[PDB]
This record gives C-alpha cells, structure tokens and sequence, in this order.
C-alpha cells in the first residue's frame, strides 16, 4: 500500500502534447491562472507560480479570464468538466478558502458531467495535461493534506570564514573611594535588558502558504582569548522571524586597597549578524509521505555577548 | 538584609520630606526638569510614566529639562552638595544612549562629586527634603534586575461571557457511489492557522523591562450547551505572541449504494477580549523583589479543532 505527497486527477481527451508546470522541486505554488475559452473547449491556459515562473499552454485569445490568489488563500474545492465528447477540457471552477470564485467555460456547447476534485491541502503546485491548439486535457497538482512544514538541516556555509563585528557599549559606571587604612570590599551589580533577533529569509511565498517552523541552532558569539568567534548554539524550534527578550546580569566583589579609588565600568558586546544559509524544507503529509525542497538565503540576527567589566585603580 | 531599591540622598539637613515614587505600580521616571539659583538647586519637577507629575522647591525661567526615550535608562549619576553642604548643588547623569544632562548652581564651587550607585539604572522617582529650595535629594533606583515576570494571571469576567465561535469552511468533496455495493473512502483536510495572545501593558513596562507572562491562555472548550471559555495549560509567554500551526482532519467516509455523500471540513475561530488582573514581580540580582498589581485587557485569537459535516443525498 503506497502513499503519495501529491494528487493529480487529469480530465479531457487523449489528444495533444504533454505539458507539466510543476513547482514541486522548490515548493513554488500557483499564484495566478488565466483561461481562454473557445466554443467547444478550453483553448488556452496561462499559469504563474510564486517563484516568478510564467508559462502558456494551448493558445490565448482575448476571451481571457484571470484569477490571482491572495497570500494565504488556498483552494477549497475544484471541479473540471470535459467538453461532452470526451475530447477536450470544457471548464474549470474553483472556490477559495476566502469564498472567492473563478469559473471559465465553453461558450457554445453546454456543460455535461462535472468531476469534483479532491484538492488535498488545497495548496496547488501547478498543472499537468496535453495541449496543441487547445487544452486537450488538464489537471491541477495538489499537495495532500499537510501535517507539518519544517525547515531543517540548517547550515551557515560561510560562518567558518568570517569574524563577528562586535560593538561594545557601556551599561553602568560606579566608583569606590577607600580613604581609610583598612581594605574595603563591595559588591558591584549591573543588569541590562536585551532583545535578540533571528530572521531567515524566505521566498516563493512559502511563509504565507505553509506554517513554517525552523529546527536549528542560531549564530551566537564566543569571546576567546584572541578576540571573537562565531559558533552556533543548541538546536531548538523557531519561527522564521523571532525575537527573544532577556535580562543580562553581572555581579562580582570589588576589593578597594587602602587609600585608593577603584572605578568600575560594565559593558556588553552587540553583534549584527548577516550570513548566508542553506537548509531543506520538508513538508510532511497526514498520510506520511513527504516533499523536500532545497533552500538558500540570508540569516539576519542580533545577538549579545555576556556582560563584562573593567575595574581600574587610581 | 537586602532591598529591591537603592536611594542615596545628597545635600543639607533642612526642609520638609518628600518622596515621589512609582514603586507600587512600577511607574518609572519619564522626565525631569530642574531650576537652579546661585548657591543651590531651586526646584525639580518630575514626571513618571503613569502620568503623575509633581514639583518640589521652586521652578523658574532657568529650568532645563530631560525626557527619557522608551528603553533608555541611566548609566551613571552624580550629585553634588553646595559646598556649604546646606543644599543640593548639582545633578548630573548620562544615559544608556550616551545623552547627558547636567544642571548646577550658577556661582560657587562644586566640591565633592558623589558618584551614585544607580542599580539597574531604572529610576522610580525621587526622595529628599525641600522648602524654598531642594535642601537634599536622591534618585530611587531598582537594584540590578534578574527577571521581570507577570504571574497570578486571572480573567475575572470569564465565566460570565460566552464565546463567539464563527465557523469557516476549509474543504468540500463529493463521494458518488454509482455501484451496487457500499463504498468507503478516506477524506483528509489541513489548514494553516495563526493563534495570537496579547496582554495590554501601560506605564511603559513593556519597554523598560523584558516582560514574560507565566500563565495559561484563554481557549474555547466544548459542552452540550455549546461553547465556553476555559484557561489552558500554564507556560511562559511574551506579552504579545503568535503561534503558527497546521490543523488536520482524517476520517473514513462510507457511501451507501446509489447514494452521494458530501463532506465539508470546517474549523471554529474565536476572537477573545476579556479583562485581566495579574501581579508584575521584579526579582533583583540581590534576591529582593518588588511586586506591582496589574490590570488590563487580554486580546486573543484561538481555534477549535477541525470537524466535518457529511451529508447523504
Ligand atoms: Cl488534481
Ligand atoms: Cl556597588
Ligand atoms: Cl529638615
Ligand atoms: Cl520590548
């Protein structure tokens, strides 16, 4: 018993030359459809995907009726009609997740048997069928009902060759003046609110179409003896665009020699991070089949080091 | 013994005591204006983030002011006596964004600069003594902060208002059985949903502190009467949070001979708008703490699980 990540039910005749306009390999999906109608057939379709690809099948006159999907709008239901003879595609009807309707039909011959299509998830990867002068046959490729959409195998392939730009900023300054002849001891304390940020760029509307999560560690900064290095922290699950608020702290004892002053300044390092990334988008269906698409882009991040301090005697 | 605030008052012995402090509601210093004479600080006017405003001593045309930006705190502060040590003589501070404010006496020698421990740099107000002039003053600071957590979350009107669950359709399919025996099919559906939670805050606590909320979310729950609100499992949240997920439905469809069953997948969506009360707790690095009661509105968006109506023709 085999299961599949996509579903395709083609309708019409046996004529024409095979065509396939599929955004499967990069998770590109149907953005816009334009349909031209003849007397006894669908004459042509123009189809746009979310990655910019645009293709025409059959032929397009100016009876052309269009529909552009909104971001996050999917297909609730779809019906295809043959032309009655069983030799052409006769009509296309769909209704979206937002109740918007699109209907393109034969002008001359009336419609006959209506095939109601299982749309799976309603997320369409494009179309497949046969065409020449007309659309002999066509179906819509759908991803079956989705269980999860996770970006994983996260890599920062240039991180190992780049140094962090860490800018220091002062947080607090305090002075202790010992004008006695007994050593003194105080406790210094300081805190700072910080907001860390992580963004993975996405394309082809995958952020609005799929509920994305990212299983990965994020770029952090490590202070070593020589300077600063990039590492990647513990793996966890993230939104594609995320921020984390936190309070950093620092405390230590300060010993103040007899007849001396010590001045303490607390600082933190802040790094804007801009790095290319590679990962894979795995879409896993309810049925257990899956779809992988390689991803490439830019990680933008904001991070901080731990707080430090300089104590100087005067 | 340890305290959640630190206060060091500089100046003379004279005048009447004042304390102008946002501790009880975690309101902080928004703005300060200071008037100076020849041998003293003449007056201060202070505004907190909850709209309170008060003046001590006397204000005149000499006055110079400083208004804090959101998220700006104090990095360093010095105060000087007047060098007779009868009055406050000067105030100086530098912020977390390196803006400076200095106001002093016009004559006279400033003598010993007292460099002040500003704790966390988050100022709750001022305290000192004043008559005609500012005899003495200090700034009240929260000591260094370890955490800032909103807890004991309650929704008091929750049991008294009924959810408004609007239903949406997700998927329709038709199963026609033109055969002489019963047929069985699998129907599957999925939908991306965005859940949202939002606890209102005031007095800039959201930009001064890094807030987290330890609490359950209002959710919708099913009974025979229909739908009521309930509070979910407890976890840690940001004040303003969204959670993306994919809801799914799978069930078998049985179609009698020469019958059609039409299956519509739906989901229920509820906007929530409820009053809340809670406690802001600020815990210091030193182990002390500061509690402030909170009130506001919780806004939310939640979803029921997916369901399906199967209708026999
Ligand atoms: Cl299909
Ligand atoms: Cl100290
Ligand atoms: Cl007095
Ligand atoms: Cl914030």
């Amino acid at each position: 018993h085999m299961v599949y990540p996509t579903t395709l039910h083609i309708i019409g005749g046996q004529g024409g030359n095979a065509f396939s306009f599929n955004g499967q390999e990069n998770a590109a999906t149907l953005q816009k459809l334009s349909v031209s109608v003849g007397g006894w057939q669908v004459r042509g379709v123009q189809v746009w995907l979310t990655d910019g690809r645009r293709e025409t099948f059959g032929a397009m006159d100016s009876s052309a009726k269009e529909f552009e999907f909104e971001s996050g709008e999917f297909i609730k239901s779809l019906s295809l009609w043959g032309n009655g003879a069983g030799t052409r595609l006769g009509a296309i009807k769909f209704i979206t997740s937002r109740s918007r309707e699109f209907f393109a039909k034969m002008t001359d011959w009336g419609l006959k048997t209506e095939y109601k299509i299982d749309v799976g998830s309603g997320i369409c990867l494009g179309v497949q069928g046969r065409g020449g002068s007309d659309i002999d046959s066509m179906g819509f490729i759908f991803i079956n009902a989705i269980k999860s959409s996770v970006i994983q195998d996260m890599k920062y392939p240039t991180m190992h060759q780049i140094l962090p730009n860490v800018q220091m900023e002062e947080i607090k300054e305090m002075e202790y003046k010992n004008d006695t002849s007994i050593v003194q001891s105080y406790t210094f304390e300081s805190s700072k609110k910080i907001i860390k940020k992580s963004s993975w760029s996405t394309t082809n509307k995958i952020e609005s179409t799929f509920s994305l999560s990212v299983k990965a560690g994020i770029p952090e900064v490590m202070e070593v003896e020589t300077g600063f290095s990039f590492t990647v922290g513990s793996e966890s699950t993230h939104a594609v665009e995320e921020s984390e608020e936190k309070t950093e702290t620092l405390t230590f004892p300060v010993t103040v020699p007899t007849h001396k002053t010590v001045t303490v300044v607390a600082n933190i390092g802040r790094a804007d991070i801009d790095l290319p990334y590679t990962a894979l988008l795995r879409i896993t269906c309810v049925n257990g089949a899956s779809l992988d698409a390689p991803l490439s882009g830019i990680y933008k991040g904001l991070t901080y080091t731990k707080m430090t301090a300089v104590a100087t005697e005067s």
